[PDB]
C-alpha cells in the first residue's frame, strides 16, 4: 500500500486491448524526474526480471458518484501481444519472415520469465502466447497473473504444460491448438494419449522439448530451468 501513484500524474488515452475486468488503455505517466512515460493502464510488485511484466503502480480514481475505479499501471509494449505479432508475421505489411532463431528466442525469454516465477513458487495459471507481451527491444515478457486448450489433464507442472502449448503457438505462428478438436472433446482426446502434432518444418529436437511438457505424469515433465537450458542449447546450435 505504498505502491500508489497520485491520480493527477496520469493522463488516459485510447483503448489498447480488452481485459478480464475492463479495458486496457494507453496513458502518459509524469515521473519523478519531471518527464512523461508512455504506460498501459488496466482498468506482482516484488517481481523484478526482464522477461516478467513489472508493476509501475496503482491509481484509484474517484467516480462522479464516489465508486472506486482502481487502475493498474504497466510498461507500454510497442508491439502488443505475441499471438497477434505472429499472425501479422504471415502477412506482407506486418513483420518479415521471422526466422527460426527469433522464434526460439521468444521461447527462451518466456522460459527465463517462468523460471524466475517458479523459483519464487508463483503459479501463472493462464500462460499462452496472447499473455506474452513484446517490448520495444523485441524481448518477450510474461503477463496476466480458463481456456480449456491450455489446461493440463489433472502446480507449476500445469504451467509447464501451458508453456509447451505456447511453444507450439509460436512454432505454428498463431494456429489455435488442436485443429479439428472441440473444447468439450479435449479431456477424452488427451486421456487417450493424443497430443499436439509436430508442426510442418519444425525440428525434431524442438518437438521433443515441447512434447516433454505434456507427459501424463506431471512428475515426468521437466522444470522451467531444465527447459530454459534445453532451448538455449538448441538456439546456440543453429
Ligand atoms: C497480457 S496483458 O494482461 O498484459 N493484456 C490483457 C488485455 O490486453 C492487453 C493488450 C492486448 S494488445 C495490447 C497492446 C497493443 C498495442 C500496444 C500496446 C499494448 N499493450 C500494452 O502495452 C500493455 N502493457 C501491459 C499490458 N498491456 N495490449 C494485454
Amino acid at each position: 500500500e505504498d505502491v500508489v501513484i497520485d491520480r493527477n500524474l496520469l493522463i488516459l488515452g485510447k483503448i489498447l486491448g480488452e481485459g478480464e475486468f475492463g479495458s486496457v488503455m494507453e496513458g502518459n505517466l509524469k515521473q519523478e524526474d519531471g518527464t512523461s512515460l508512455k504506460v498501459a493502464v488496466k482498468t506482482m510488485k516484488d517481481f523484478s526480471h526482464p522477461n516478467v511484466m513489472r508493476l509501475l503502480g496503482v491509481c484509484i480514481e474517484m467516480s462522479s458518484q464516489g465508486i472506486p475505479k482502481p487502475m493498474v499501471i504497466l510498461p507500454f509494449m510497442k508491439y502488443g501481444d505475441l499471438h497477434t505479432y505472429l499472425l501479422y508475421s504471415r502477412l506482407e505489411t506486418g513483420p518479415k519472415h521471422i526466422p527460426l532463431q527469433t522464434l526460439l528466442k521468444f521461447m527462451v525469454d518466456i522460459a527465463l520469465g517462468m523460471e524466475y516465477l517458479s523459483n519464487r513458487n508463483f503459479l501463472h495459471r493462464d500462460l499462452a502466447a496472447r499473455n506474452c507481451m513484446l517490448r520495444d527491444d523485441m524481448t518477450v515478457c510474461v503477463a496476466d497473473f480458463m481456456p480449456v486448450k491450455w489446461i493440463a489433464i489433472e502446480t507449476s507442472k500445469s504451467d509447464v504444460w501451458a508453456f509447451g502449448v505456447t511453444m507450439w503457438e509460436i512454432a505454428t505462428r498463431g494456429m489455435t491448438p488442436y485443429p479439428g478438436v472441440q473444447n468439450h472433446e479435449m479431456y477424452d482426446y488427451l486421456l487417450h494419449g493424443h497430443r499436439l502434432k509436430q508442426p510442418e518444418d519444425c525440428l525434431d529436437e524442438l518437438y521433443e522439448i515441447m512434447y516433454s511438457c505434456w507427459r501424463t505424469d506431471p512428475l515426468d515433465r521437466p522444470t522451467f530451468s531444465v527447459l530454459r537450458l534445453q532451448l538455449e542449447k538448441l538456439l546456440e546450435s543453429l
